[PDB]
Protein backbone atom coordinates (compact mmCIF):
# COMPACT_ATOMS: atom_id res chain seq x y z
CA UNK A 1 0.00 0.00 0.00
CA UNK A 2 0.69 3.34 0.20
CA UNK A 3 3.57 4.50 2.65
CA UNK A 4 4.50 7.71 4.15
CA UNK A 5 8.17 8.77 3.63
CA UNK A 6 10.16 10.96 5.36
CA UNK A 7 8.07 13.96 4.84
CA UNK A 8 4.11 13.54 5.56
CA UNK A 9 3.09 14.31 2.40
CA UNK A 10 5.33 12.06 0.29
CA UNK A 11 4.71 8.42 -0.18
CA UNK A 12 5.67 5.45 -2.29
CA UNK A 13 3.71 1.70 -3.09
CA UNK A 14 5.43 -0.80 -4.80
CA UNK A 15 5.10 -3.69 -7.35
CA UNK A 16 7.82 -7.10 -6.41
CA UNK A 17 9.89 -7.68 -9.35
CA UNK A 18 10.00 -11.54 -9.29
CA UNK A 19 12.80 -11.95 -11.93
CA UNK A 20 15.98 -8.68 -8.27
CA UNK A 21 13.74 -9.75 -6.88
CA UNK A 22 13.89 -6.23 -6.57
CA UNK A 23 10.54 -3.85 -5.66
CA UNK A 24 9.26 -1.60 -8.53
CA UNK A 25 8.27 1.99 -6.92
CA UNK A 26 6.05 4.75 -7.40
CA UNK A 27 6.09 8.26 -5.55
CA UNK A 28 3.10 10.68 -4.54
CA UNK A 29 3.36 13.76 -3.74
CA UNK A 30 0.04 14.91 -2.36
CA UNK A 31 -0.35 18.57 -2.41
CA UNK A 32 -3.68 21.19 -2.53
CA UNK A 33 -2.82 22.68 -5.72
CA UNK A 34 -2.86 19.02 -7.39
CA UNK A 35 -1.00 15.51 -5.95
CA UNK A 36 1.89 14.42 -8.91
CA UNK A 37 2.58 10.73 -9.18
CA UNK A 38 6.37 9.93 -10.06
CA UNK A 39 7.01 6.37 -12.47
CA UNK A 40 3.39 5.15 -10.96
CA UNK A 41 3.54 1.01 -10.13
CA UNK A 42 -0.49 0.26 -10.00
CA UNK A 43 -2.16 1.45 -7.34
CA UNK A 44 -4.23 -1.31 -5.48
CA UNK A 45 -7.73 -0.91 -4.75
CA UNK A 46 -7.09 0.55 -1.30
CA UNK A 47 -4.56 2.93 -2.79
CA UNK A 48 -7.31 3.89 -5.20
CA UNK A 49 -9.40 4.99 -2.17
CA UNK A 50 -6.62 6.79 -0.60
CA UNK A 51 -5.30 8.63 -3.27
CA UNK A 52 -9.03 9.91 -4.16
CA UNK A 53 -9.66 10.89 -0.83
CA UNK A 54 -5.84 12.93 -0.87
CA UNK A 55 -7.50 14.53 -3.88
CA UNK A 56 -6.85 12.74 -6.94
CA UNK A 57 -3.83 13.17 -9.43
CA UNK A 58 -3.40 15.97 -11.58
CA UNK A 59 0.55 15.19 -12.98
CA UNK A 60 2.23 11.91 -13.70
CA UNK A 61 5.89 12.50 -14.53
CA UNK A 62 8.29 9.51 -16.04
CA UNK A 63 11.78 9.68 -15.79
CA UNK A 64 12.10 7.36 -18.61
CA UNK A 65 10.13 5.12 -21.57
CA UNK A 66 10.97 2.22 -18.99
CA UNK A 67 9.35 3.66 -16.20
CA UNK A 68 5.83 4.03 -18.01
CA UNK A 69 4.31 1.52 -16.23
CA UNK A 70 0.59 2.14 -14.90
CA UNK A 71 0.58 5.86 -15.96
CA UNK A 72 -1.93 5.21 -19.10
CA UNK A 73 -4.24 3.01 -17.23
CA UNK A 74 -4.12 5.87 -14.11
CA UNK A 75 -4.90 8.46 -16.85
CA UNK A 76 -7.45 6.94 -18.64
CA UNK A 77 -9.54 6.57 -15.27
CA UNK A 78 -8.52 10.23 -13.99
CA UNK A 79 -8.34 13.93 -15.28
CA UNK A 80 -3.80 13.48 -15.18
CA UNK A 81 -1.74 15.19 -17.03
CA UNK A 82 1.41 13.21 -18.23
CA UNK A 83 4.66 14.68 -18.71
CA UNK A 84 7.86 13.22 -20.03
CA UNK A 85 11.14 13.18 -20.95
CA UNK A 86 11.91 15.57 -23.95
CA UNK A 87 14.91 13.25 -25.61
CA UNK A 88 12.74 10.35 -25.66
CA UNK A 89 9.66 12.84 -27.46
CA UNK A 90 10.03 11.41 -30.71
CA UNK A 91 9.05 7.54 -29.96
CA UNK A 92 7.77 7.80 -26.17
CA UNK A 93 4.88 4.33 -25.49
CA UNK A 94 2.58 6.87 -24.40
CA UNK A 95 0.99 10.06 -25.50
CA UNK A 96 3.03 12.87 -22.80
CA UNK A 97 1.28 16.62 -22.46
CA UNK A 98 4.43 18.54 -21.66
CA UNK A 99 7.65 17.10 -22.37
CA UNK A 100 10.34 18.04 -19.56
CA UNK A 101 13.82 19.55 -19.87
CA UNK A 102 16.53 20.16 -17.71
CA UNK A 103 16.20 22.96 -15.52
CA UNK A 104 12.51 23.15 -15.83
CA UNK A 105 10.24 23.54 -13.07
CA UNK A 106 6.83 21.07 -13.21
CA UNK A 107 5.03 22.62 -10.76
CA UNK A 108 6.77 25.26 -7.76
CA UNK A 109 9.72 23.23 -6.43
CA UNK A 110 9.63 20.47 -8.44
CA UNK A 111 12.60 20.95 -10.23
CA UNK A 112 13.82 18.84 -13.35
CA UNK A 113 17.32 17.24 -14.48
CA UNK A 114 18.74 15.53 -17.20
CA UNK A 115 20.96 12.59 -16.76
CA UNK A 116 23.55 11.51 -19.44
CA UNK A 117 24.93 8.38 -20.25
CA UNK A 118 22.10 6.38 -19.04
CA UNK A 119 19.89 3.06 -20.93
CA UNK A 120 17.59 5.98 -22.34
CA UNK A 121 18.68 9.33 -23.15
CA UNK A 122 18.27 12.56 -21.51
CA UNK A 123 16.65 10.12 -18.41
CA UNK A 124 14.92 12.44 -15.51
CA UNK A 125 15.86 13.09 -11.81
CA UNK A 126 13.69 15.66 -9.88
CA UNK A 127 14.38 17.68 -6.76
CA UNK A 128 11.44 18.58 -4.40
CA UNK A 129 11.97 20.98 -2.47
CA UNK A 130 15.64 20.82 -2.86
CA UNK A 131 15.48 18.63 0.26
CA UNK A 132 14.05 15.49 -1.58
CA UNK A 133 15.88 13.67 -5.19
CA UNK A 134 14.01 11.18 -6.98
CA UNK A 135 15.73 8.81 -9.47
CA UNK A 136 14.50 6.89 -11.62
CA UNK A 137 16.55 3.88 -13.29
CA UNK A 138 20.46 5.52 -13.30
CA UNK A 139 20.87 5.59 -9.43
CA UNK A 140 19.25 2.76 -8.25
CA UNK A 141 19.61 0.93 -4.31
CA UNK A 142 19.64 -3.49 -4.67
CA UNK A 143 22.18 -3.25 -1.74
CA UNK A 144 20.05 -1.96 1.25
CA UNK A 145 21.60 1.32 2.75
CA UNK A 146 23.64 1.88 -0.21
CA UNK A 147 23.30 3.91 -3.55
CA UNK A 148 24.29 2.06 -7.02
CA UNK A 149 24.17 2.47 -10.79
CA UNK A 150 22.80 0.92 -13.72
CA UNK A 151 25.25 -2.10 -14.38
CA UNK A 152 28.23 -1.31 -17.30
CA UNK A 153 26.48 -3.34 -20.19
CA UNK A 154 22.97 -1.02 -19.84
CA UNK A 155 24.64 2.40 -20.10
CA UNK A 156 25.42 4.63 -22.85
CA UNK A 157 28.38 6.12 -22.11
CA UNK A 158 29.69 5.78 -18.46
CA UNK A 159 31.92 9.17 -19.14
CA UNK A 160 28.81 10.70 -19.24
CA UNK A 161 27.25 8.80 -15.73
CA UNK A 162 29.82 9.73 -13.68
CA UNK A 163 29.80 13.21 -14.78
CA UNK A 164 25.34 13.15 -14.08
CA UNK A 165 26.36 11.60 -11.00
CA UNK A 166 28.92 14.53 -9.67
CA UNK A 167 26.15 16.68 -10.52
CA UNK A 168 23.62 15.32 -8.22
CA UNK A 169 26.47 14.50 -5.87
CA UNK A 170 26.51 18.11 -6.10
CA UNK A 171 23.34 19.16 -4.81
CA UNK A 172 23.94 20.37 -1.16
CA UNK A 173 20.72 20.00 0.62
CA UNK A 174 19.86 16.63 -0.76
CA UNK A 175 18.74 14.62 2.77
CA UNK A 176 16.15 11.54 1.12
CA UNK A 177 16.98 9.65 -2.56
CA UNK A 178 14.14 8.07 -3.45
CA UNK A 179 14.68 5.33 -6.11
CA UNK A 180 12.37 3.77 -8.62
CA UNK A 181 13.38 0.55 -8.04
CA UNK A 182 15.16 -1.05 -5.08
CA UNK A 183 15.95 0.53 -1.61
CA UNK A 184 15.05 4.42 -0.88
CA UNK A 185 17.29 6.70 1.20
CA UNK A 186 15.74 8.83 3.75
CA UNK A 187 18.58 10.44 5.69
CA UNK A 188 22.16 11.82 4.95
CA UNK A 189 21.75 11.19 0.59
CA UNK A 190 24.58 13.61 -0.11
CA UNK A 191 26.76 11.08 1.69
CA UNK A 192 25.66 8.29 -0.26
CA UNK A 193 25.58 9.85 -3.18
CA UNK A 194 29.69 11.14 -2.19
CA UNK A 195 30.18 7.33 -1.70
CA UNK A 196 28.70 6.18 -4.89
CA UNK A 197 30.82 9.31 -6.63
CA UNK A 198 33.69 7.29 -4.65
CA UNK A 199 33.33 3.89 -6.57
CA UNK A 200 33.30 5.12 -9.96
CA UNK A 201 36.25 7.74 -9.41
CA UNK B 1 8.04 -10.73 -1.31
CA UNK B 2 10.77 -11.40 0.61
CA UNK B 3 14.02 -8.89 -0.44
CA UNK B 4 17.98 -9.09 0.73
CA UNK B 5 18.77 -6.52 2.57
CA UNK B 6 22.09 -4.87 4.27
CA UNK B 7 23.74 -7.96 3.99
CA UNK B 8 22.82 -11.02 1.70
CA UNK B 9 21.61 -13.34 3.88
CA UNK B 10 18.93 -11.09 5.84
CA UNK B 11 15.85 -10.80 4.08
CA UNK B 12 12.40 -8.84 5.05
CA UNK B 13 8.64 -9.20 3.40
CA UNK B 14 5.96 -7.17 4.91
CA UNK B 15 2.33 -6.93 5.14
CA UNK B 16 0.73 -3.04 4.87
CA UNK B 17 -1.04 -1.42 7.46
CA UNK B 18 -3.64 0.85 6.97
CA UNK B 19 -3.78 2.70 10.19
CA UNK B 20 -0.49 4.05 9.53
CA UNK B 21 0.56 3.85 6.35
CA UNK B 22 3.41 1.56 7.00
CA UNK B 23 4.07 -1.87 7.00
CA UNK B 24 4.65 -4.73 9.66
CA UNK B 25 7.62 -6.88 8.74
CA UNK B 26 8.82 -10.50 8.90
CA UNK B 27 12.97 -10.63 9.16
CA UNK B 28 14.79 -14.21 7.97
CA UNK B 29 18.23 -15.04 8.20
CA UNK B 30 19.38 -17.16 5.89
CA UNK B 31 22.00 -19.98 7.38
CA UNK B 32 23.51 -23.07 6.69
CA UNK B 33 23.03 -24.55 10.24
CA UNK B 34 18.84 -23.72 9.98
CA UNK B 35 17.24 -20.69 8.87
CA UNK B 36 15.71 -18.44 11.56
CA UNK B 37 12.25 -15.94 11.37
CA UNK B 38 11.63 -13.20 13.54
CA UNK B 39 8.00 -12.06 14.38
CA UNK B 40 6.75 -14.01 10.56
CA UNK B 41 4.08 -11.92 9.17
CA UNK B 42 2.09 -14.13 6.47
CA UNK B 43 3.83 -16.01 3.85
CA UNK B 44 2.43 -16.20 -0.11
CA UNK B 45 2.82 -19.12 -1.94
CA UNK B 46 5.21 -17.62 -4.06
CA UNK B 47 7.45 -16.40 -1.07
CA UNK B 48 6.82 -20.29 0.82
CA UNK B 49 8.94 -21.53 -2.10
CA UNK B 50 11.35 -18.87 -1.86
CA UNK B 51 12.23 -19.58 1.48
CA UNK B 52 11.84 -23.30 0.68
CA UNK B 53 14.82 -22.88 -1.76
CA UNK B 54 16.73 -21.14 0.81
CA UNK B 55 16.31 -23.87 3.28
CA UNK B 56 13.13 -23.75 5.30
CA UNK B 57 12.71 -22.63 8.57
CA UNK B 58 13.97 -24.23 11.64
CA UNK B 59 13.49 -21.58 14.59
CA UNK B 60 10.95 -18.90 14.75
CA UNK B 61 11.78 -16.18 17.27
CA UNK B 62 8.91 -14.19 18.44
CA UNK B 63 9.38 -10.96 20.32
CA UNK B 64 6.44 -10.44 22.72
CA UNK B 65 2.75 -11.84 22.18
CA UNK B 66 1.29 -9.57 19.85
CA UNK B 67 3.73 -10.63 17.33
CA UNK B 68 2.85 -14.25 16.87
CA UNK B 69 1.67 -13.28 13.65
CA UNK B 70 1.23 -16.40 11.63
CA UNK B 71 3.70 -17.94 13.42
CA UNK B 72 1.22 -21.19 14.07
CA UNK B 73 0.32 -21.40 10.50
CA UNK B 74 4.63 -21.61 9.76
CA UNK B 75 4.76 -24.39 12.56
CA UNK B 76 1.94 -26.33 11.55
CA UNK B 77 3.27 -26.65 7.42
CA UNK B 78 6.97 -27.04 8.99
CA UNK B 79 9.16 -28.53 11.82
CA UNK B 80 10.35 -25.15 12.99
CA UNK B 81 10.87 -24.94 16.89
CA UNK B 82 9.71 -21.61 18.24
CA UNK B 83 11.54 -19.46 20.95
CA UNK B 84 9.61 -16.68 22.94
CA UNK B 85 10.13 -13.84 26.08
CA UNK B 86 11.19 -15.89 29.50
CA UNK B 87 8.13 -13.33 31.27
CA UNK B 88 5.53 -14.32 29.21
CA UNK B 89 5.78 -18.25 29.52
CA UNK B 90 3.14 -18.29 31.50
CA UNK B 91 0.11 -17.25 29.35
CA UNK B 92 1.46 -17.11 25.88
CA UNK B 93 -1.11 -17.18 22.57
CA UNK B 94 1.41 -20.69 20.91
CA UNK B 95 3.39 -23.02 22.78
CA UNK B 96 7.44 -22.03 22.26
CA UNK B 97 9.71 -24.80 22.83
CA UNK B 98 12.25 -22.35 24.37
CA UNK B 99 11.89 -19.41 26.65
CA UNK B 100 14.69 -16.79 25.99
CA UNK B 101 16.34 -14.36 28.56
CA UNK B 102 18.40 -11.92 28.77
CA UNK B 103 21.82 -12.73 27.46
CA UNK B 104 20.80 -15.65 26.11
CA UNK B 105 22.45 -16.48 22.57
CA UNK B 106 19.70 -18.64 20.26
CA UNK B 107 22.42 -19.35 17.97
CA UNK B 108 26.18 -18.28 17.46
CA UNK B 109 25.97 -14.56 16.73
CA UNK B 110 22.11 -13.99 17.54
CA UNK B 111 21.93 -12.23 21.26
CA UNK B 112 19.14 -11.89 23.31
CA UNK B 113 17.90 -9.04 24.94
CA UNK B 114 14.81 -8.46 27.25
CA UNK B 115 13.33 -4.80 27.37
CA UNK B 116 11.51 -3.65 30.24
CA UNK B 117 8.28 -1.34 30.30
CA UNK B 118 7.00 -1.78 27.29
CA UNK B 119 3.70 -3.23 26.69
CA UNK B 120 4.59 -6.79 27.27
CA UNK B 121 7.11 -7.81 29.99
CA UNK B 122 10.55 -8.38 28.80
CA UNK B 123 9.60 -8.04 25.05
CA UNK B 124 12.91 -8.97 23.02
CA UNK B 125 15.07 -7.37 20.82
CA UNK B 126 17.82 -9.40 18.91
CA UNK B 127 21.19 -8.67 18.29
CA UNK B 128 22.75 -10.63 14.89
CA UNK B 129 26.31 -10.40 14.82
CA UNK B 130 27.27 -7.29 16.43
CA UNK B 131 25.86 -5.10 13.57
CA UNK B 132 22.22 -5.58 13.15
CA UNK B 133 19.74 -4.71 15.90
CA UNK B 134 16.06 -6.46 15.66
CA UNK B 135 13.27 -4.72 17.63
CA UNK B 136 9.77 -6.12 17.84
CA UNK B 137 7.46 -3.48 18.99
CA UNK B 138 9.33 -0.66 21.41
CA UNK B 139 11.20 0.74 18.60
CA UNK B 140 9.29 1.15 15.34
CA UNK B 141 9.43 3.47 12.63
CA UNK B 142 6.39 5.71 11.29
CA UNK B 143 8.18 8.74 9.62
CA UNK B 144 10.98 7.09 7.35
CA UNK B 145 14.70 7.91 8.29
CA UNK B 146 14.41 7.81 12.07
CA UNK B 147 13.36 5.60 14.85
CA UNK B 148 10.27 6.13 17.19
CA UNK B 149 9.07 4.56 20.37
CA UNK B 150 5.40 3.37 21.42
CA UNK B 151 3.55 5.84 22.48
CA UNK B 152 3.14 6.73 26.15
CA UNK B 153 0.06 5.11 26.55
CA UNK B 154 1.00 1.75 25.54
CA UNK B 155 3.76 1.54 27.79
CA UNK B 156 3.55 -0.20 31.28
CA UNK B 157 6.66 2.11 32.68
CA UNK B 158 8.39 4.92 30.37
CA UNK B 159 11.11 5.05 32.96
CA UNK B 160 12.24 1.86 32.46
CA UNK B 161 11.78 1.82 28.62
CA UNK B 162 13.86 5.02 28.52
CA UNK B 163 16.75 2.48 30.36
CA UNK B 164 16.05 -0.05 27.65
CA UNK B 165 16.35 1.97 24.84
CA UNK B 166 19.50 3.77 26.44
CA UNK B 167 21.19 0.26 26.77
CA UNK B 168 20.25 0.11 23.26
CA UNK B 169 21.89 3.15 21.97
CA UNK B 170 25.01 1.71 24.54
CA UNK B 171 25.36 -0.89 21.89
CA UNK B 172 28.67 0.10 20.29
CA UNK B 173 28.99 -1.66 16.42
CA UNK B 174 24.99 -1.26 15.39
CA UNK B 175 24.39 -0.15 12.42
CA UNK B 176 21.22 -1.55 11.19
CA UNK B 177 18.21 -1.52 13.20
CA UNK B 178 14.91 -3.46 11.72
CA UNK B 179 11.95 -3.19 13.12
CA UNK B 180 8.81 -5.15 13.16
CA UNK B 181 6.95 -2.32 12.43
CA UNK B 182 7.66 0.81 9.87
CA UNK B 183 11.01 1.86 8.56
CA UNK B 184 14.23 -0.14 8.63
CA UNK B 185 17.44 1.84 9.35
CA UNK B 186 20.02 0.43 7.52
CA UNK B 187 22.85 2.65 8.00
CA UNK B 188 24.45 5.16 11.36
CA UNK B 189 21.44 2.90 13.33
CA UNK B 190 23.89 3.56 16.33
CA UNK B 191 23.26 7.36 15.60
CA UNK B 192 19.42 7.15 15.21
CA UNK B 193 19.22 5.13 18.83
CA UNK B 194 20.90 8.45 19.96
CA UNK B 195 18.69 10.37 18.70
CA UNK B 196 15.66 8.89 19.82
CA UNK B 197 17.27 8.98 23.27
CA UNK B 198 17.78 12.71 22.77
CA UNK B 199 14.01 13.22 22.40
CA UNK B 200 13.39 11.23 25.34
CA UNK B 201 16.10 12.72 27.96
CL1 LIG C 1 -0.59 -17.00 -2.40
MG1 LIG D 1 13.49 0.48 -13.41
MG1 LIG E 1 3.68 -4.47 16.21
Amino acid sequence: GMKSLHRPDLYSWSTFNPARNIDFNGFAWIRPEGNILIDPVALSNHDWKHLESLGGVVWIVLTNSDHVRSAKEIADQTYTKIAGPVAEKENFPIYCDRWLSDGDELVPGLKVMELQGSKTPGELALLLEETTLITGDLVRAYRAGGLEILPDEKLMNKQKVVASVRRLAALEKVEAVLVGDGWSVFRDGRDRLKELVATLA
